[PDB]
């Protein structure tokens, strides 16, 4: 129960209700279950009814909707393809929990591997961030197929450094090396209006 850090949205958010737990579609990689537990910063009690969005690139660093890897611009970015793999939304339960069935993310050049997330509560964009991986685990996974077929360090990454990525690393249960299980506990502020959206 300390306020989780926020991190810039980047350019590839797509504001669509795709409410599902399994976001893999046709993508290939290593299965990762991402469980996020949300509490209200103020009370430390779980937050119920919050919409959690995640989005991430596939193993070779492609984002669905931006598969033609277009030029990035400060002005509002619009997806060209209709694919939505590796994107989803889940609504927190009584316990403040959502779980997604995803893959370990690939990454871009000039970025460390991560999964984005954005949370709506009370019709406000309450919190935007990024999920990072412990260096040892990331190294293990990147040595396996298909991740090893195409890496900026956490500490080289502008976003990780500037926005406290250290407090935003997902905890992977090591014995889960059938499918990986990851837990990240977050404390957010449902009254906060984030200003970290791309537009
Ligand atoms: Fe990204």
């Amino acid at each position: 129960c300390s306020l989780s850090p926020e991190v810039g949205e980047g350019p590839y958010f797509i504001e669509e209700d795709i409410i599902r737990s399994n976001i893999v579609e046709d993508r290939i990689g290593i299965r990762l279950n991402v469980t996020l537990n949300l509490v209200d910063f103020n009370t430390c009690k779980p937050i119920k009814g919050a919409k959690v969005y995640i989005w991430q690139p596939d193993y070779s660093g492609i984002y669905s909707g931006f598969m033609d890897k277009p030029r990035v611009k400060r002005e509002k970015m619009y997806p060209k393809d209709p694919r939505r793999f590796l994107r989803g939304t889940q609504v927190t339960n009584e316990n403040g929990t959502v779980t997604f069935e995803t893959l370990f993310p690939g990454h871009y050049p000039g970025r460390t591997p991560h999964i984005h997330y954005r949370i709506h509560a009370n019709g406000n964009v309450a919190h935007i961030g990024q999920i990072f991986f412990d260096e040892s685990t990331s190294q293990v996974i990147q040595s396996k197929s298909p991740y090893n077929q195409v890496r900026m360090k956490n500490e080289e990454d502008g976003e990780f450094t500037y926005f406290n990525g250290k407090k935003s690393i997902i905890n992977i249960d090591p014995q889960s090396l059938d499918s990986l299980e990851g837990i990240l506990n977050l404390a957010i502020n449902p009254l906060h209006r984030s200003n970290l959206m791309w537009a």
